[PDB]
């Protein structure tokens, strides 16, 4: 499926009294890679689809996460992110992040697969909507 | 098994735009509940046990968590932690997130099982140990 | 003045690797603490605000700090605020963050000044406004 | 004085219910910025200077911060980062935030003059230490 890549530095803050990234970090980052997905693709930022048609975003559902190896501070992370299914609401976007070694040698580092799905914001309810068919196009 | 409950308040900075809590922020929470049940259950802090025993904490190998319904600023959430599973190296800590709506009803807000394991820094590299057959006991 | 306090206690990942408070962490403490002194004071949340009379919240403007020793994860810090002075469309919110010691000592961590403002999003626009007079007899 | 610039992505979770850039988050950026500023200039990461010479990295002491105009999602920062002064134990670091309007027009978001110390952990107290002359000549 249709793959983007992006590349995230690590920085000494992100790291925690062990030295090594702490966790709730690579979902910030994981964040950042399923938005920047669907703006790679072709999507609005969610501030105009709001506006346009009532899309807030892509609130997640479920996650499914293992951590391989670890990382630090000046570790340069590659993410890459696709679409793995389309549902019906809802969709499995998955993320692999990587760092090399000096030896050139590519370690998987973490990995996972969130369940998202398209909303609006009914006064203050959420709700999921179909996944418009448009997104679906620009995102193949 | 044995639970450890805490309260933890969401503030505006928690939220993004879209006016609920940002994901990762439940990450953070669950880390927090996921070490404050091993302090009442008797652990001594980590500070501690690595000059002691060598052990640095509990570093996170996998996770699957689902959310259910949403929450914001001013929610008081109580999330409520146990041990569902002690293995060899790992053990599956059970975390359940919910708040309560001013009916006295509680509701499920969101939930996640994460896999962990007690480890040690062996120079920079991190390693798993098998569970401290005193902790277990701590912990039961 | 009228000074409002609060409790924060410190988590592991809101450490660095050299074992003490990240410091980003305290402004995140403050930012909380300011809006509990006004939630305290009796003004409704923002949610509300932002219906009834367009007020999104107090961005800051401007901010100084003094870091007077460290802080690490399980200490109890003790935020102490007040509003320092009312200016026309600004006002001076001070935050004094305390710990103990096992001695009933208390000593002083850190101190901010922060100076914000009511304001309201225009559009795209924030813009600030004359402190509401209810609201300062609110605080008051 | 020797600048050092990097840039910063503002992501969606970067901001707040209003949607604009929550604050600490800047300080975040500003603490990458500071340490990349060093590493730019040819110091070395702060694992291999604790093992050489006891330098756990650059805690700060004070902090003098404006914001000037908000910032959100999608905007691309530059961050310029140089040393003011060089004191006895301390520094002074500036960092100035701007962001480009489409207009090729270069407008400051913030700024922010922080006060620093080079430090040592002697078991549980951190120290600070005379600013290292080999490290003023990296980076004049
Ligand atoms: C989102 C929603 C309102 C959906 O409920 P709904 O309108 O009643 O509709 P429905 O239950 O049919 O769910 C829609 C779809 O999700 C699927 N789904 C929901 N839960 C699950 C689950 N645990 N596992 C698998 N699929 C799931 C569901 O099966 C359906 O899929 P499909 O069969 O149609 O393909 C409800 O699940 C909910 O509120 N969950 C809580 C959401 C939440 O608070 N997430 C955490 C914070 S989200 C804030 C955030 O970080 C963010 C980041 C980026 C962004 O762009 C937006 C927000
Ligand atoms: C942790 C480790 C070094 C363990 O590797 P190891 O020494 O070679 O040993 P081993 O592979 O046998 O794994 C130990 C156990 O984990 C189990 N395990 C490992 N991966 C998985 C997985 N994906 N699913 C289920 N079980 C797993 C494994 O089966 C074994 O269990 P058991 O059968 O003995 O009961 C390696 O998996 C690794 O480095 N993973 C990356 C860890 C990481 O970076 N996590 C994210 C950041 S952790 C920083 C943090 O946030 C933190 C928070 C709190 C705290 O107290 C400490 C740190
Ligand atoms: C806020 C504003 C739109 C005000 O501009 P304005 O409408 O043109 O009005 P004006 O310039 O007269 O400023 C209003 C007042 O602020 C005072 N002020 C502004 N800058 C400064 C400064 N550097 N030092 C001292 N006073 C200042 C100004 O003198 C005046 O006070 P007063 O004499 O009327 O008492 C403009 O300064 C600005 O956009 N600054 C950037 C704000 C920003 O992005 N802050 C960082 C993120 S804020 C997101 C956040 O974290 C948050 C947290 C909690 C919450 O409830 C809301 C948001
Ligand atoms: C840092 C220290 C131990 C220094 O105390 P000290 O060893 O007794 O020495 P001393 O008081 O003489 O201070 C050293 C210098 O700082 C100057 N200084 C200290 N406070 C101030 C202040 N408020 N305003 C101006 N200068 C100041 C002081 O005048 C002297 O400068 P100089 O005249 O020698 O040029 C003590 O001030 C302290 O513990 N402050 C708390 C530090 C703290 O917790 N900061 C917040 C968290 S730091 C965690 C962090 O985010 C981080 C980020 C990056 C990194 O690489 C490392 C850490």
């Amino acid at each position: 499926a249709r793959s983007i890549t992006m590349q995230q530095r690590i920085e000494f803050g992100d790291c925690d009294p062990a030295g090594i990234v702490w966790y709730p970090n690579y979902h910030r980052w994981l964040d950042a890679a399923s938005r920047n997905y669907f703006i790679k693709c072709g999507l609005p930022p969610w501030r105009q689809t709001v506006v346009e048609r009532g899309i807030v975003g892509t609130p997640i559902v479920s996650c499914n996460a293992s951590f391989v190896c670890t990382a630090s501070y000046d570790d340069v992370l590659t993410i890459e992110t696709c679409i793995k299914e389309w549902r019906r609401k809802s969709f499995v976007q998955r993320h692999s992040v990587s760092r090399t070694t000096p030896g050139g040698d590519v370690q998987l580092v973490m990995r996972a697969d969130e369940i998202r799905v398209f909303a609006m914001n009914d006064g203050e309810r959420l709700r999921a909507i179909e996944v418009p068919a448009d997104y679906i196009e620009l995102c193949s």
